């Protein structure tokens, strides 16, 4: 029958069998961790899909401790009157098929007893959404009042909605694209191709050996962590000045160097190289239009009230893209621009921002589940 | 005598014995490979320096053939009739101090008989700077009539003019800064980072080993050519686009993909990792003010006539810079925009709009 959630803020883990993915691939066995926040209404018509980034999970809110090593990713979104207000709204978040904090990823047991590494399949954004939807329906939802995600977890939203749409009241897609771009595919290729370098990778099949790509995968994240900053931010911030005492005309390290090694290193003690490969390669795969006669149909025949939110500073998913979605999606009313100097970092730092765009989606959310009867 | 100029085309290598860099190292028995197009004037008072960027060397113009397996790098700038026209300037170029293609750089012989390797000190844009005024002096050149240069060239350029300003008469500096910024210096430091990575750079020491981080070289290549590239228009190249016949959804290649692979490749056929990462470490050095009150002092100090050129769509090197030049540059008329798709690599691409820049400032250097 129907699972029940998991306690408020602990794990649950999920078990929705095998999933026929988007390649033909058939993954066996496949278990999606789930975190929930408020309280299930009877009509199960108050559901909040938090839907994380490339290196988030299901830790949307609280403190570090208890199997996490920091706050959540979006620590103060849900609670009593906050953008997701748990007194109304259960909001749930998945880690993502591919992940490496309790979903079926690369790490996870493959059904000969040794752990999937290169045979893991490709998977795409919409094997993504298919495996939290299969998720929900182990818990007998549904419906969802409303899909909130940024980046790799706009992504995520967006084809949520574009796919079941009749199962979506409205959405929030910030600081993404319509597709994956040539910039976007070039950056996340390469920092695979950063993790594949490393000798320790042995072809994917790493896991268990006690070797492990993290120095290929540090590399990788202080790429990306450049990719996800704002160009004048950063030089305000750290200018050419060197790291404390150090001399850089002698071989000493620059500030921002400095802190890109300690970016690195922190994604190196909580993060699964494998899974960095699967997910950066899903983010390549993203792409609304395919099967759907491209982009701008898949888009205009889509009828979600969507919130699109866009980063003013972005270099990863630069703001043209939202203008582009905002346009083409004929439920959202206008681009809202999140006015920024963070660059695409700035879905996870401007809480208030992402807040009052959070809480716009989930009262147009509301308005529309009062008239929704199933 | 002076030391001769090579015959036009070929290249002549200038030994300038020994360099003591900024940081007090002395660097000994430096050679400058160097190649000039056109005649020296009797006064030695036409020369045009043209100064290369991070991969380039001192082949500027001419075909792929013997020693040069690719077309000069600004193909066309100087000849008869150019934008740098060659029956009036004497156009030279050195192959920078740190490179590989026949300067003084990493994979040369030390004293002790080894590749310098992990030996090779560090050096700066102000000693690359040093390096090629001391290879026209031993030619018998002690002034110039103009410095030009796009990125590390325009970083080399500038420090020539603001240290200089006495001994050239006019420049170009194009898609440069006044110094490194922190995207430029995270950027650098990381694709240093990548070659070091390589189990096969051996500490630095690789050179006559049979091994070479290559690897590292061509994944630090592929993040640099990303910065070099305007964003839209790669987009508009190559979108989501597989590569031929291949699947992604099934491990296959993407064309951007496929692309970055074979840039990454090209290099690692002609450019030693070590050069990489010495000039890598110069470009994050980058900063006119040290050791002269900042940028502001530095740059107000220069009554250089000068023409700046930044390019709109820049991602490396954003015009904000190139804005920040033109403002403090006394001897500058304003910033010329380049109005261009194709990023940082402008520079290298917008051959008529460079060379209009560049016709410019040779109008003021007379």
């Amino acid at each position: 029958a129907t699972v029940p959630l998991p306690a408020e803020g602990e794990i649950g883990l999920v078990h929705i069998g095998a999933l026929t993915l988007e390649n033909g691939t058939v993954l066996p066995d496949v278990t999606i961790a789930v975190q929930r926040w408020g309280e299930l209404a009877p009509d199960r018509g108050n559901v909040v899909m938090v839907l994380h980034a490339l290196t988030g999970d299901s830790h949307v809110t609280g403190p570090a401790g208890d199997g996490h090593p920091t706050a959540g990713w979006w620590d103060g979104v849900a609670g009593p009157g906050a953008p997701i207000d748990t007194d109304h709204w259960c909001a749930i978040a998945t880690n993502v098929l591919g992940g490496c904090r309790g979903s079926t990823g690369p790490g996870s047991l493959a059904p000969d007893g040794k752990p999937w590494g290169s045979r893991f399949p490709q998977i795409t954004i919409r094997d993504q959404v298919a495996a939290d939807r299969a998720a929900l329906a182990a818990l007998g939802i549904t419906e969802v009042a409303a899909v909130v995600g940024g980046s790799m977890g706009g992504a995520r939203a967006l084809e949520w909605l574009v796919t079941h749409p009749d199962d979506v009241r409205a959405g929030l897609v910030l600081a993404v694209g319509a597709r994956a771009t040539a910039d976007q595919i070039g950056t996340q290729s390469t920092q695979v191709a950063a993790i594949k370098a490393d000798p320790d990778w042995q072809g994917g099949d790493y896991h268990g050996t006690g070797r492990a790509p993290t120095e290929g995968m540090e590399i990788a994240r202080r790429f990306a962590h450049l990719t996800y900053r704002g160009e004048e931010e950063l030089d305000d911030r750290f200018a050419n000045t060197p790291q404390d005492d150090e001399d850089p005309l002698t071989g000493g390290r620059y500030a921002v160097q400095s802190y890109l090694e300690y970016q690195g290193g922190k994604l190196a003690r909580r993060f699964d190289p494998g899974t960095y490969v699967v997910l950066s390669d899903a983010l390549s795969s993203h792409d609304v239009g395919r099967g759907r006669g491209g982009v701008e149909a898949a888009l205009r025949s889509c009828p979600v009230p969507v919130v699109v939110g866009g980063i003013t500073s972005d270099r990863l998913y630069p703001i043209r893209l939202q203008q582009e979605l905002a346009e083409l999606l004929p439920g959202c009313q206008g681009l809202d621009v999140v006015d920024s100097i963070y660059g695409h970092d700035g879905f996870l730092v401007e809480t208030e921002l992402v807040g009052k765009l959070i809480r716009r989606t989930l009262e147009l959310a509301q308005r529309l589940e009062h008239h929704h009867h199933h």
